[PDB]
C-alpha cells in the first residue's frame, strides 16, 4: 500500500486494542514489533512485522532492535514507509531510548509523517492531513518529550528540571485585556458552572482564597478582593460564617472571591445576598450549583495540590514554597489569654499569612474585623487595619506578618483598644518593642516564623 | 576504562580538551565527521563505521542509528566509559545524538554522559555514584530543554521548561519555606558579601520594569513589590533625592532603579538606607563608593517580564505591557505639555502598583500613593490622605475604572486637577458628569493595568 500505513509501538496493549481493530477495518496497513504483529494476528487483526524490513541483531535480548537504519530512515525520508507513527511508552520509572526517538523522527518528518503519543493525538493523526496540524501535532510530540525528560532528570536528582506543556482554558485575555494568557499545566480543579468561563484574575483569587480557606483551624470562610483578604470568619453556623466573612468589610465583598472549608449546599447558597464573582469549595450539592450558576457565580472545586509563591523575574522562574508555620506561640509578656482568645489569635496569624505585605489584622470573636495590607510600611499596615476595625478593636487581638520594627505600630495598636499581638521577633529594637508592650499594658505573643506574602 | 564516544557538532571549541584525554591516554571513538577532524588536527580517532555495517542512506542521516552503537552503550559491559555529545544549535533537531546522550545516562552506572564542558570535565575525573546520577540528570534536563525549544518553533507558546539554576537562596519568601530558581536570570550582582534574596528580585523586578521605560532619565523607590516613590526630572541627584524623599518613611530598606548610569557623584548623594540598587550601568568609581555599604547593586540584562503564577498546580502566566495608546481628553481643560509629561509619568507608576492603585504626582514626582487595595474608593482615600497640601494643583492617575464618582470626588475634594484612568464602568456617564461637574479634567487611558 502507498497510503493510510501506520508504525506503531506500544507498551500498553490491551487499552488500545479495540482502536487498532478499527484502524485495520477502515483500511489502515499496521506495522509493528515482531511479538506485537502476533498479538494481533492471534487476536484476528492482521499487522506486519517490521523486523522483515531491517537486519537481524539479537543484542541485549532485544533492547536495541529498534534502533535500526532501515526504521528511522522509513520514517526521515522523503518518501516514507508510514504516514503515521503512534508510541505508548512505558509509564515511570522507565526510561525509554527507541520509542521516544521515533517519535522526534516522525515530528522532525511533519510535512510526510504524523507523530502520535496518547489518544487524543492519534485520533488527529487519523483524520488530519492540513499543514497547520501537522505542524501543531510535531509541537505536541516535542512538548511530551520535553515533559518525558524532565520527569526522568527529577528521578536523578530531585528538582533540577521544571516543564510544563500549554493548557487552553479560553482565557480572553490575562491580568488586562491588552495582555495574553498563557497556562500551563493542566489545573487542580474542576469549573462546575454552566458555560464554564473563568479569568486569569479569577484564578489567582481563588488560589488564595482557598490556600487560607484549607489552612483554616475549623468551619470557615474568607472572602478576597484583589488577592488578598477583605474579611474572614469561623465558627459552627456555615450559613453565620459565610455573612460574616462577607460582612466584615461590607464594602469590599461586592464581586468578591468566596473560599469555604466545607460542602457548598442549597442553604447557604440561598442566603447569599451580594453578587460574587467566584465561589470555591471542596463540594457542592446539585442544588447549590444550580442556584449560583444561575446567578452567574462562578464555581471552582478544588483536587489536592501544591501551593508556590513566587513569579517570574529577570526571565526566571523564581520559585518558594508557600507554607503556614509550624510551632507553637510563645508568650513574651502579659497576661495570658483565654483559651477562647488565644484561638483567635491563631485564626488572626492564619489570616495575615494570606494578606498582602506588609499586613496588620485585627479579630475578635471568630471574624475580622480591620485589615491593612500592601503596605510598604508596618506603620501604615497597623494605621490602616484601625481605621478599618473603629472601635471593634477594643478587646480585639491583632496579628502582623513580620516583626514590629519599632515601638510606633504597637502605639497605634493598644490606643485603638487592642488587647494582645501576635507576630515574629527579629528586630534589632525587640526589646523596646517588649518594653513598650509592657509599659502599654498589651498583651505580646512571639509567632515561629515570619509570614510575609507578596 | 579511558574509552570516550564522541560526536561534535562545535569542532574546535573542544579540539583543546580532546588533545588532552588523548596524551592521557584515552581511546578516542568517534562520529566518522568527528573521527577525520580529529585525524587532520593529529589526534588519533577510532571510526565506528568500524563497528557497524556502512550504509549511507539519506545521505549520511541515520548512520548513528545503529544497533552495535547503542549496544555498546546499553549494555552492563559497554564498549565506552563516557559518552560526549554535543548537539547542533537551533533550529536544526537532532535525533541520533540526543538517542546517544539519553541512553549513556539511561546506564548510568556504567557509563558518564556529557555534553558540555562542565560536564566532560566531570564526566572525564569522576566515579561515585552520586557525581555518576548528577551527570544523569543534567543530561536528561538538558534533553527537556532541548526538546522544549524545538516544541515552540512548531508553535509558539506550546510549551515551557528550564533547568534549576543555583542562585545561593538561602530560603524563599521566608525563613522556613525552601526556594527553587529555574533558569539562568538576566541579571549581573556587583557586592562582596550578602547577596540577593528571593524578596530582593522580586522587589528589582518592579523597580526595573517601572524605571526602564520612564518618559525621560527617572528613578523608582520600591518595597515590599509595589512604588513608594518615583520621580522624573533633568538633574541625575535631583531625580534620586525626590524619588526618595516622595514617601520618605517608607523608602528606608528600599530598593531604588534608576534608568541611567549610576555614578560617583549620585552614589556619594544616596543618604538613605537601601537593600538594593539597579541600574543599566554602574562606573566603577559608584561601585567603590558603593561597596562600603551592605546594598546589593543589580546590573539588569536584556529580558521579557510576565506577570502571574503558580495556582492549582498550573503556571498561569500574562504578558506584562505598559498599553500603547495616546490619552484622549475627555472632559475640562487641555493640560500644559508640562503636566501632560506628569499625567503619562503618574500612569507608568501606577501601572506597577498593586490593585487597586491611585496615585497623585506633582511636578516630576509621587506625592501620595495608594495601593493594595480591596476597593477604588479606599486606594484614593489613602492616596489623598498621604499627599496632603501636596495634591493641592496635582495630576492623579488610577489603575483601572472609577466604578462610582465617590473615587473621584475625594481626589477633586484635595485639589487634584486633572485624572487618568480606564473608561469601562456601567456608570461612566456619571463619573464623566462628576468630573464636569467638579472642574476636573478628565483623560481616558487605551487600557487597564491591574497589576496585582
Ligand atoms: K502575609
Ligand atoms: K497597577
Amino acid at each position: 500500500h502507498h497510503m493510510k500505513r501506520i508504525l506503531v509501538s506500544l507498551y500498553e496493549k490491551e487499552k488500545y486494542l479495540d482502536i487498532l481493530r478499527e484502524l485495520h477495518e477502515k483500511g489502515w496497513e499496521i506495522w509493528a514489533s515482531s511479538g506485537t504483529a502476533k498479538f494481533l494476528k492471534s487476536n484476528g487483526i492482521e499487522a506486519n512485522d517490521v523486523s522483515t524490513i531491517t537486519g537481524f541483531e539479537n543484542l541485549l535480548g532485544g533492547l536495541v532492535k529498534t534502533l535500526h537504519p532501515e526504521i528511522f530512515a522509513g520514517i526521515l525520508g522523503p518518501e516514507p514507509r508510514w504516514d503515521v507513527v503512534f508510541v505508548d511508552l512505558y509509564p515511570p520509572p522507565d526510561i525509554d531510548i527507541g520509542g521516544v526517538a521515533l517519535l522526534r523522527a516522525a515530528a522532525k518528518n511533519w510535512k510526510k509523517v504524523k507523530p502520535a503519543f496518547d489518544m487524543e493525538t492519534l485520533k488527529l493523526a487519523i483524520e488530519i492531513d492540513d499543514e497547520e496540524t501537522r505542524k501543531y501535532l510535531a509541537g505536541m510530540t516535542f512538548a511530551f518529550t520535553s515533559v518525558y525528560d524532565s520527569i526522568r532528570a527529577n528521578q536523578f536528582v530531585e528538582g533540577i528540571s521544571l516543564a510544563f506543556k500549554r493548557e487552553d482554558l479560553q482565557l480572553r485575555y490575562g491580568e488586562n485585556p491588552h495582555e495574553k494568557a498563557f497556562v500551563y499545566g493542566k489545573p487542580a480543579f474542576e469549573i462546575l458552572h454552566e458555560g464554564k468561563t473563568i479569568s486569569f484574575n479569577n484564578i489567582l483569587d481563588a488560589e488564595n482564597a482557598w490556600f487560607m480557606a484549607k489552612n483554616l483551624p475549623r468551619m470557615g470562610a474568607v472572602v478576597v478582593k484583589h488577592q488578598s483578604p477583605c474579611g474572614a470568619a469561623i465558627g459552627e453556623d456555615k450559613v453565620e460564617i459565610v455573612k460574616k466573612a462577607i460582612e466584615a468589610d461590607d464594602e469590599s465583598s461586592f464581586g468578591g472571591i468566596l473560599a469555604v472549608n466545607f460542602e457548598m449546599d442549597e442553604e447557604v447558597a440561598k442566603s447569599l445576598k451580594k453578587y460574587l464573582e467566584v465561589i470555591v469549595a471542596p463540594s457542592f450539592t446539585q442544588e447549590a450549583i444550580e442556584v449560583l450558576s444561575k446567578k452567574k457565580v462562578r464555581l471552582l472545586k478544588p483536587g489536592d495540590y501544591a501551593s508556590w509563591a513566587g513569579k517570574m523575574a529577570f526571565g526566571s522562574l523564581v520559585l518558594s514554597e508557600r507554607k503556614y508555620p509550624e510551632g507553637n506561640f510563645e508568650l513574651v509578656v502579659g497576661e495570658p489569654l483565654s483559651e477562647k482568645e488565644l484561638e483567635d489569635l491563631e485564626f488572626a496569624y492564619r489570616v495575615v499569612e494570606g494578606a498582602k505585605s506588609n499586613a496588620v489584622l485585627i479579630a475578635k470573636d471568630g471574624v475580622t474585623v480591620g485589615i491593612g495590607s500592601g503596605q510598604p510600611s508596618r506603620k501604615r499596615a497597623a494605621w490602616i487595619a484601625t481605621v478599618m476595625a473603629g472601635e471593634k478593636a477594643k478587646g480585639a487581638v491583632a496579628a502582623s506578618d513580620a516583626f514590629f520594627p519599632f515601638p510606633d505600630s504597637l502605639e497605634i495598636l493598644a490606643q485603638a483598644g487592642v488587647k494582645a499581638v501576635v507576630a515574629p521577633l527579629g528586630s534589632i529594637r525587640d526589646e523596646e518593642v517588649i518594653e513598650k508592650a509592657r509599659e502599654l499594658g498589651i498583651t505580646f505573643y512571639k509567632a515561629p516564623s515570619r509570614v510575609f506574602r507578596h
